[PDB]
This record gives C-alpha cells, sequence and structure tokens, in this order.
C-alpha cells in the first residue's frame, strides 16, 4: 500500500546514497564518471537494494549527458529491465519515453534498447493505488504521453500495436481509459492510420470489451463521438436539414451475447450514462423505448397489479375459526385462531380462495425462475447494490418470494404464525409494485428521490432516533415506574416505552396527560425538554436537509431517470423473446455499403 | 477607549492651534519658522498637552522642506521620544517611516535618530481598538509598510532584526500577523536573507510561539505555503507524476509539549481551519486518521455504548417496594417507593445491578479523571466554549458524571429523590453518546448542524415560544377559571394552562374540546386566534428560516466537519499512551539532510 512504497523509495535513496555511481549520475559531477569508468576490471551492473540500474537513474533525473557517458562506457544497460518488486519489468527506455526526452530515446534506441518489454509489476498494474495508468509497453507509454514523434519514432524501429498488457488490454484500450483531453484525440487518430489494414479495432480484451464497448463502459463521450464519425454516413443537406445513416453493428448487437447497450448503463462509472445522451443512442433507445418497451411494460405492470389485487383478496379471506380455549386473562386479546390444513377447504368460497392461492405460487415461482438467472449471470454485488438496475425492488421482490414460499411451507404443514411471512410479504410486495412506476413521466423521478433518501438520509436518523429516544424513554420509564400504570399505562414497562417515544417523537400520538389524577413534576420538566430537543429541532432540521439534497441531487436525479428507461428498456428486451420483439433499424443492403442493419436520423441544424 | 482618543486628539489640535510653531510646522508659511527659530535665547523643546515635539508635527503632514529647517535649527529634536500617555515612545523617525517619506528618514538618520526606539504606548499595543498593529520598532514599521529601500536603510545603519515588543513578537511576527497581501511575501524573503546565519525563524514569544506556529494560528496560509516551500525537498519528476518529501519537525512535533496541530485546530480565528486544507498537514493527518485514529475511535464507541447500555440496565432494575402508608387521596397516585440501602442488596439479582452500579460509577470517575486535566491545561473558556474541542458535549458528560455521583451519594444516605438526578443522568448522557458519532462521514456533519441549531436558533424561540404562550395561556385560564375543571381540567390552574399551551403551541396534544357540555364563546375565539398566529405563522416561518440558514452555513459546515476529524484525531493522540501510536511518516537519516522525520506525497498535476 501506501507505506510499502514509502520504505520502497526510502531504500531506494538509502541505495543511492551508498554507491557513488548513482551520486554521480544524479548531480551531474562529471569528473566521478570518469574515474569511475575508466577502470575496466568491475562490472558495471551495479543495482540498488530496489533493483533497478545507473541507467535508469540516469534516465531518471532528466540527465542526458551522464547517460551518454554510460552507454559509451557500458552498451548492455540499455538491454536488462530493473528486477523490483513494483518495477519488476521496467527498462530505462520506459524512463526516457515518460518523461518526453528526445535525445535520451533517439539514443537508448540507437544503442538497442528493448522495444518490447513488459514491465508487468505492481507499480504499473492498473490500480486505485497508482495515479496513472498508462500500461506497461513503451508503446502504451508513448501513447499516454502524447508525443507523436516519440511514438513514430518507436513504430519505425518496431513496437507491434497489438500487443496486449496482463489484463488483454490493447494500447488503444489505454487511450480509452484516461482522463480525457484534447491532445488524445488526434494522436489516437495516427495509432489508427498505422494499423496499415480481424483489426486494431476490433480486439478484446480478458475483460471482453472492444474499444468501443470500453469506450462506452469508462464513460468517454468524446472518444464515442469522435469513433462515431467513422462510422456515420451522411444521405443529403437538402435544405437546412440533414440526414444521417448511423451504423448499429457495434450498438444494438442482436447478434451478440454481452449487449453493448447492457454494458453502458450497467457500469459502475458515472460518466457512462452521459453516453446515454448522445444522439446515435438516445434515438435508438427512445425508438424501442416508444416503439416497443412502454406497451409491453404497461402490460406487464397490469398483470402484476391485478396479480397482487388477487393475493390480496386471497390474503383478506385466510381461513379461521373461533377460540377453543377460554381467555381467563386480563391484558390477553385472541378471539379468531387459525384452521387446521385438513379441516381449511370444505366450501366452495374455499375453493375461490384456493385456485387465487394457487395463482399466488405460481406467479411466485414465475419470478424466483424469471430472476435467478439474472443473479446466476451478473455479478451479484453489482446486480444487487446498483439503483439503475432495479436492485432494492429487486432484492424486495426476492424477499416477497420467500416468505410467501414460506407462508405455503407453512400452510401445507400445520403451525401457528403465518402473520409473521404474510404481513412482511404483503407490504413488501405492494412496496415492489413502485418498481413498476420508472416507466412513467410523472412517477418515476419521484421513485429514484425516494430511493436516494432511503439509501442517503434513512440510516443517518435511525442512528439518531435511537441515541434521543432510548435515553428520553428510559427517562419517562424512571419517572413513572413509581406510578400505577392502571390510569397512565404509556411507560409501564421498557418496550412500550421505547415504542411510546418513538410514536410520539415523531408525534403520531398524543402526549399523554391525566387530569383526574396528578403527575410528578419531573415529568413535566423532562417532557418540555422533549417537545424542545425532539420535535422542534430535528424534524424541521430534515425538512432543511431534505430541502438542500433534494436541491442537489434534481439536476442529475432526473438524467438518472432518463438512464433507468434506458435500464428498463434493454432489461425488459432479451427476456420476452425474439419474435415478440424484432430488430429495430432498417436493412442494408441497399444503401452501397453492406449488410449491416442502420439507423436513419432526421437533424436540422443551425 | 473611543472617547478618550477623541479627548486626546481634540487637546493635541487645540495645542497645535495655541503654538504658532506648531501652525508654522503645519501650513507651510516659510516665514514664521525663520523668525521663530533666529532666535536663540528659548530652548525648542516646545511640547503639547499631548506631548509631542514640534518634529513631529513636521514629520505628521508630509512637510519634508519645514522639518529640514528644524533640524538645521536643532539636531536634537530626532532624538527625544514624545511623553504621550498614547504615544510614549514614539519618536519622529516613526511617523517619517510609517508615512514612507523616503528624504524625510534619510534626512532623520542623517542627523541621528535613534534607530531603536520602542513604542509601548495603548495607541500602537495590540488591541482591537487600533485598526493596524505595526509593532512599535522602526524596523517594524518599514516591514509593514512594504518599502524594501528603507528597510534597506534601515537596516545597513543599525536595527537589529530580532528585536522583540512587549509581547516578545519579533519582526517576523509582526509580517505573519497581517491582512494578507502580494507586498508582504517576497520582502518576507528579503528579510529571512538579511538574517545572515538559533536563528530569527525559530525564536518563540511571550505567547510560545513560532513564526510558523504563528502562521498556523493566525490563518495565514499565503504565508505558509511560502514557508512550506523551504522545507521541502522533490525526490524525482519521473513523468506528470512527481515526488515530494515534505519536513514535520514544525508540524507533528512528536517530541514537543505544545503541538502545532492542537494551536491550528483549537484557535479561535475562524481561518485556521483552511491551512487544515493544505497538502503538507492535510494527507498527515488523514493517514494520522485512516490508519489509527478511527479504529481506536470505533473501539472506544463500542466500549462506551455497552458502558451505557450496562448503566441504563442498572437503572431500569432500580430497587423498589411496595408503598407503606395508604394514599386516602385522589388527584395524588405513588405505587412504588424506593427501598432503604441496608434492605436494598439482599437477593442475586441485586448483586447482579451491583457490580454493573460499580461499573458505573468507575467509568464516572475514569471520564471525571481524564478529562479534569484538559480543563486545567488549556484555557477553560476556550476548552468549553469551542465546537471545535467538543465543548457543549464535554460539558453535558461533566453534567452527567456529576449528576450519576449525586446519585450515588443519594444511594450510600438515604433519601428519597434519585429521580431527578438520575433522569437528567440518563437523558445527558445518552445525548452525550452523539460525541462519538462524528467519526463517521455521514453522521457527522448533521452533529455540527444540530450544535450550531442549538446554539444559535433555540435561545430565539425559548424567548419567543414564552412570549406568546405565557399571554395566551393567561388568556385561557381567564376564560376557563370560571368553569368546572372536572369537565375540562385541561388550564385547572396556571403552571397546567402554561404547560398544556407548550404542547398544543407545538402540537404534541390535541385541542381541549368537549361536546357533552358547553364551551364558552370567548374561548372559541380566543383558540381561534392561537390557531392562526401560533402553529401556522411561527413554525413554518422556523421551516423557512431553518432552510436559509442551512443554505448559508453547510458549506462551511462540511469543511467545520473537515477540522473536527482532524480534532479528534490530535486530542484522540496523546491522550492513549505512546506505545499505541507510533511516530508517523520515515526515518530521514537515508535521504543526506539529516534526521528528521519526513512524510513523502505522490502528486500528480496538470
Amino acid at each position: 500500500w501506501e507505506q510499502y512504497r514509502d520504505r520502497v523509495n526510502m531504500l531506494q535513496q538509502e541505495r543511492i546514497r551508498d554507491s557513488p555511481l548513482l551520486q554521480a549520475a544524479k548531480e551531474n559531477d562529471l569528473r566521478l564518471l570518469k574515474i569511475l569508468l575508466l577502470n575496466q576490471s568491475c562490472d558495471f551492473q551495479q543495482r540498488g537494494a530496489v533493483g533497478e540500474t545507473a541507467l535508469h537513474v540516469a534516465a531518471l533525473y532528466d540527465n542526458l549527458e551522464a547517460a551518454t557517458l554510460l552507454m559509451e562506457a557500458a552498451p548492455e544497460l540499455a538491454k536488462e529491465p530493473a528486477l523490483c518488486e513494483p518495477f519488476v519489468g521496467q527498462t530505462a527506455l520506459h524512463i526516457a519515453v515518460m518523461n518526453q526526452n528526445l535525445n535520451l530515446v533517439r539514443a537508448l534506441l540507437a544503442r538497442g534498447a528493448s522495444v518490447s518489454a513488459r514491465a508487468t509489476g505492481a507499480a504499473f498494474r492498473r490500480s486505485p493505488h497508482n495515479l496513472i495508468y498508462y500500461g506497461e509497453h513503451p508503446l502504451s507509454f508513448a501513447a499516454c504521453v502524447g508525443s507523436e514523434e516519440i511514438v513514430r519514432l518507436l513504430i519505425e524501429h518496431g513496437a507491434d500495436i497489438r500487443a496486449q498488457d496482463s489484463l488483454g488490454n490493447t494500447v488503444l484500450h489505454i487511450l480509452i481509459l484516461q482522463p480525457n483531453k484534447t491532445f488524445a484525440c488526434q494522436m489516437y487518430n495516427l495509432l489508427l492510420s498505422y494499423d496499415e489494414h480481424q483489426s486494431l479495432e476490433l480486439v478484446p480484451n480478458h475483460q471482453g470489451l472492444t474499444p468501443f464497448k470500453l469506450a462506452g463502459v469508462e464513460g468517454n463521450t468524446v472518444m464515442f463521438q469522435h469513433l462515431m464519425q467513422k462510422r456515420k454516413h451522411v444521405q443529403w443537406t437538402c435544405g437546412p436539414l440533414t440526414s444521417t445513416l448511423y451504423d448499429l453493428t457495434e450498438i444494438d448487437s442482436w447478434g451478440e451475447e454481452l449487449s453493448f447497450l447492457e454494458l453502458v448503463v450497467s457500469s459502475k462509472k458515472r460518466e457512462a450514462r452521459q453516453i446515454l445522451e448522445q444522439t446515435p443512442v438516445k434515438e435508438l433507445v427512445s425508438f424501442k423505448w416508444k416503439k416497443y418497451g412502454r406497451p409491453y411494460f404497461c402490460v406487464l405492470a397490469s398483470l402484476y397489479i391485478l396479480y397482487m389485487i388477487c393475493f390480496t383478496t386471497c390474503c383478506i379471506y385466510r381461513p379461521l375459526k373461533l377460540r377453543d380455549d377460554n381467555r381467563t386473562d386480563p391484558r390477553d386479546i385472541t378471539i379468531l385462531q387459525q384452521k387446521l390444513l385438513q379441516e381449511a377447504y370444505v366450501t366452495h368460497q374455499d375453493n375461490i380462495r384456493l385456485v387465487g392461492e394457487l395463482v399466488t405460487v405460481t406467479g411466485a415461482v414465475i419470478i424466483l425462475l424469471l430472476e435467478i438467472p439474472d443473479i446466476f449471470r451478473v455479478g451479484a454485488s453489482r446486480y444487487f447494490g446498483q439503483t439503475i438496475l432495479g436492485g432494492p425492488f429487486h432484492v424486495i421482490i426476492i424477499t416477497y418470494a420467500s416468505l410467501v414460499l414460506l407462508t405455503m411451507v407453512m400452510r401445507l404443514t400445520n403451525m401457528n404464525g403465518e402473520v409473521v411471512p404474510l404481513s412482511f410479504a404483503l407490504v413488501l410486495g405492494w412496496c415492489s409494485v413502485m418498481y413498476f412506476a420508472r416507466g412513467f413521466q410523472m412517477l418515476g423521478p419521484f421513485t429514484i428521490m425516494i430511493q436516494k433518501m432511503i439509501f442517503g438520509d434513512l440510516m443517518r436518523f435511525c442512528w439518531l432516533m435511537a441515541v434521543v429516544i432510548l435515553g428520553f424513554a428510559s427517562a419517562f420509564h424512571i419517572t413513572f415506574q413509581t406510578e400505577d400504570p392502571n390510569n397512565l399505562g404509556e411507560f409501564s414497562d421498557y418496550p412500550t416505552a421505547l415504542f411510546s417515544t418513538f410514536e410520539l417523537f415523531l408525534t403520531i400520538i398524543d402526549g399523554p396527560a391525566n387530569y383526574s389524577v396528578d403527575l410528578p413534576f419531573m415529568y413535566c420538566i423532562t417532557y418540555a425538554a422533549f417537545a424542545i430537543i425532539a420535535t422542534l429541532l430535528m424534524l424541521n432540521l430534515f425538512i432543511a436537509m431534505m430541502g438542500d439534497t433534494h436541491w442537489r441531487v434534481a439536476q442529475e436525479r432526473d438524467e438518472l431517470w432518463r438512464a433507468q428507461v434506458v435500464a428498463t428498456t434493454v432489461m425488459l428486451e432479451r427476456k420476452m423473446p425474439r419474435f415478440l420483439w424484432p430488430r429495430s433499424g432498417i436493412c442494408g443492403y441497399e444503401y452501397g455499403l453492406g449488410d449491416r442493419w442502420f439507423l436513419r436520423v432526421e437533424n436540422h441544424h443551425d
């Protein structure tokens, strides 16, 4: 981690100190080099405890002339890579190219440096510990620094361009996965022009992505539009409006298992949804939503709503009988107990209940069999934690399916307590009905906002109801355990004391007040303190902070709804059969450029 | 104060009026000087009732030529300082240097002015009455005005640079304690270059601060970064990212009693926390919080929370017995009285209560013995009033410790009434659990905000509940003291009338309404007026004003949380023993610049 790298760099500078040749390479004394390379008895493979050579030290400090004296002294010093643990394959050519030193890279290439050296150490692998990820070929280093003359010089003596890293990423993948500059686009055009002809544009990595798909996933909209300029084809410019024929071979991907749309909307990176605002794909996903996705989603929502009315009606009509044993007990009310299963179904209305309960359990197993391969296909933490893919709605529909299957289990095996899974099944399924509210323009963004307020604001005052109401319910319990709980049984015992203080803390019950009897003077001052620092201070501060966080979230919230409609369009596709979703676009074997399906857009510009 | 200075300046101008020589020095008549200095019988030590000399008057109005005629008349006039009460040591050299008059300071230095004159009056001491604090040496005046040629001229004829004021501040301290300019930095470099070698950089004042520490305390981030440029040491610039080896001798201060971090975060000045955003100290305190401060704080959170569950459980299980004397009284309920101490502990569960009560009282004395030297070390008003150091949380934990010790006292001495200290002990300790909630990213800033809303907004409507509900409870008491309290005992008597109007003013109880009987016509119109100007007007205006003050406070609130995590990092350090906190950084005896501990940072720039 950080301290290990600090220890490595400290040991590196210690080994710069104790060896005088590395000191002379550092400070450019220009005397001690001549004596310590004038002799020929000792081999000049002097390395540090880190493992770098002296030519690495000469390249490291932009020291050209001293490095010319070392390459005069030994030609083989550019040949060997460093034997370090973080720098396990870094040669002096890498330091030469990444410092953009022209005479140094010319001289090192003239003496015969290794043009293909895989620097596969931990300090050069893609990691959040490293500030940059530039690959490990010198070609990738020259491509990342943007210097066109150096990468031209490296191509003109070798450096095959389709060389990959340990992650399978080619050099164009490393051009994608960068902070965006205006200096990385025209030299990407240079690298595409040097391809000279399977191609470099369509090579995948070990992650399974094309450079186009990595442009989609990583949120690079500039290179997305710039590479869209190659696939596009204009038609005519008859007037101010022009026509444009975009290509959807790698966008829609009708014959591919991993669709590009599923990779762009289900991305961990935040910027990928901005690619959803670009005109070659926004019009495609809007046409797919308007023509097909919205009415099939409305039919699916209506079928789910009628299924939930059927489950609720079969839930209210649960079989009950009168309580056989007498109560003989105050502070205890039950009047209706649950019938046994063998005596449950004896009437015609029991069969009417039974057919709808079978519809309920078959709807549950359809939900389970439809959702379980989506857990087993997508990464499960990525499937569950992402709010874009309906992750919370997926875990509450699976909790609903689990508790209704548990309800079926404890109905087949006669034992009391179906209220315990069944009430949670009712409330979780009816809160899972809000999953089908994202297809509507008015209901959807509010559902996004309540998902953000559940995931961001609810736990903050779960942990700040509890810290207040524990002490205040304990205070009310102490001031009221010396009194009669017959006339005021508000804080009679501790769980009802916490539950009463929780109710009154949200002001959903009246404060306890009795005027036929007297109350202790401790209760009045403790209750007054509770009414000050509980119901005036906290909830009005949520009015303030929920207003402020809604003002902060709303602008990206609307575009987040416009991303979840894309997710609903794609995930609602490829689950329903292929006959009911035709391939969108037009057949392209009439224009004159192949057999690839296209999308035509009208665009009235300035 | 202000009016005393007005009287001094009025008496000064009166003594300018009555003496014609000072008038001739003012308006440049160039005649009356020649007659009134042509004679030699009278000594020219004519001073005002304020006490300034005539050469002070000649320097005061940028009057060079008249001052040349006075120094031709008398050479000794530059020697004597003014004998004033506010200007007790101000010489004419001071007026010459602070007006930036080049020929005047050249002529006054040529005639032999006192280059070291301590002007230790009340008008030149550091005070909020004075608009400026420029020191009292002429060197400090030349240093404050920024004129490099004048301070060069003052050094070239004397003016030893390490001269201090009455507060012990040297000249570099006066360069720190200024409004920030771009004109005070390069001439601070000039004064550092004129130091020519213990040094002026490390000399302290009577307040005990280095110029670096005074740069930290006073909020001068520009000179902090500028003086950090001297301590820093780069390593290499291999690529776009560079390494930087900062020095932490005077920052972390492992061997110093008064740490620089404790002086910068516990500062009365607002701007000092902006120094907490600078990269040589932000990375250090973030590494100290992430590596060590956060898990020890979480272990302290778990220990304090389990201790409070133990105290609450031993509080609920308080020993009680049935009431021995009969009640014989309506409007009076008690059923359980407190047992005596000799009959309190007779069961095994009483021993289970007793061991947790001992854990409670030893936790109280650990809290007291841990916090009392922090009162006796830090300034007590500065320790108590500061929200950065957890001042309100400290006074509520000490109120908790005092009332639980009082509860132990009235348990050892048998007397009734443990509910009154014990309920406040419960609520104050459980509200003091929120002191440990600032180490989390989500809970912390909300705790900052509720601290600000107690300290700024809660008294504003303590004094505006009371002014409304006193008159309205009196109105309800007048309209309901002529009626039967059996049918409606809401406002039966005046303390219950105020408490009922206080409850209904926050709408935590229902309005009193009876329909089996009749209510007076006055109550309906008074209650309608209360419902208009009490629950619609006020509490919605706290919605509005709390939203507005949240939008004003939030931006500096988040950085205030990022400062209080620094305060918790430093204060949580040096209280636990030294073996649990290793010295942060790396040992610097391998680079080549000494035996001082360093901090290494990676910085990827543009």
